[PDB]
C-alpha cells in the first residue's frame, strides 16, 4: 500500500468543528499528529493557508467525496492513504458533537486514527491498538500507542 515518499508532511485544518473552540481543536489535531511524530522518523508542520498534505476537515453527510456521512453516530470520520490531492485528507463527520474529553466523541483519539489511516495504516484486530475499527476513549495522558501501533507504523517509515 501507498506510503508517504518523503518525512517531511503539513497538514492544514480546511475548517473547524464550531462544538470545540479554535484553540482546543489546534490543540487535538497537533497532540495527534505527535503520537506518530513519536515513534517514525516523520515530522509534521501546521499550515493555517495554503498547499497541505494532509487537509483536515469538518462536514456531514455527502460532501464531496463519494464517501458520505451517515448522521450521528456510526461512521465518526475518514480518511484517505497516502496520495496527491484528496491523498492523506482525513474527514470528520460533523453530525458528531466533538469534546476535548468525554460526553462526546473525542477529537484527538479519533484523529489519532484517522492520521494513521493517512499515513497508510490499516486496522489492528488488538482492541488496545488505536487502529482497532471501533473507538473507545481513554484520557490524553492515560493514552499510549500500543506495540502493534507501533509496529504498523514503523514497517511503512521506520
Ligand atoms: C443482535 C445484534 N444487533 C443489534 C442489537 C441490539 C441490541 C440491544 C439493544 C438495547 N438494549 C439491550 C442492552 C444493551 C445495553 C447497551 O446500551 N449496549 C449497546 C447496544 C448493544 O448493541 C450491540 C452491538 O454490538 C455491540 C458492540 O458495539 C460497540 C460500540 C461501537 N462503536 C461504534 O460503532 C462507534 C459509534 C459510537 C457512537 O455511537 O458515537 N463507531 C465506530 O467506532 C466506527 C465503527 C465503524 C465500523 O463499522 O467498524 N468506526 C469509525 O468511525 C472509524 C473511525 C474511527 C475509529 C476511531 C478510534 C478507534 C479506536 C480507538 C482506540 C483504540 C484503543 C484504545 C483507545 Cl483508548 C482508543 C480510538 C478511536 N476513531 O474514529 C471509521 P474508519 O475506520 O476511519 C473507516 C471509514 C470508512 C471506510 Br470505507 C473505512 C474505514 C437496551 C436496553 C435498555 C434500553 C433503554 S432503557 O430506558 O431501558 O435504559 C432505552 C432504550 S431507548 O433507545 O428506546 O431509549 C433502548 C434500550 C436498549 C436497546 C434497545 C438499545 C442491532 C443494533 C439491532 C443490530 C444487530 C445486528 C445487525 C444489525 C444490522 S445488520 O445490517 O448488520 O444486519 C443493522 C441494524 S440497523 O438498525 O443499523 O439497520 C442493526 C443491527
Ligand atoms: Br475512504
Ligand atoms: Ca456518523
Ligand atoms: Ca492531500
Ligand atoms: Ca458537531
Ligand atoms: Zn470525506
Ligand atoms: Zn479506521
Amino acid at each position: 500500500g501507498p506510503v508517504w515518499r518523503k518525512h517531511y508532511i503539513t497538514y492544514r485544518i480546511n475548517n473547524y468543528t464550531p462544538d470545540m473552540n479554535r484553540e482546543d481543536v489546534d490543540y487535538a489535531i497537533r497532540k495527534a499528529f505527535q503520537v506518530w511524530s513519536n515513534v517514525t522518523p516523520l515530522k509534521f508542520s501546521k499550515i493555517n493557508t495554503g498547499m497541505a498534505d494532509i487537509l483536515v476537515v469538518f462536514a456531514r453527510g455527502a460532501h464531496g467525496d463519494d464517501h458520505a456521512f451517515d448522521g450521528k453516530g456510526g461512521i465518526l470520520a475518514h480518511a484517505f492513504g497516502p496520495g496527491s490531492g484528496i491523498g492523506g485528507d482525513a474527514h470528520f463527520d460533523e453530525d458528531e458533537f466533538w469534546t476535548t474529553h468525554s460526553g462526546g466523541t473525542n477529537l484527538f483519539l479519533t484523529a489519532v486514527h484517522e492520521i494513521g489511516h493517512s499515513l497508510g495504516l490499516g486496522h489492528s484486530s488488538d482492541p488496545k491498538a488505536v487502529m482497532f475499527p471501533t473507538y473507545a476513549y481513554v484520557d490524553i495522558n492515560t493514552f499510549r500507542l500500543s506495540a502493534d501501533d507501533i509496529r504498523g507504523i514503523q514497517s511503512l517509515y521506520g
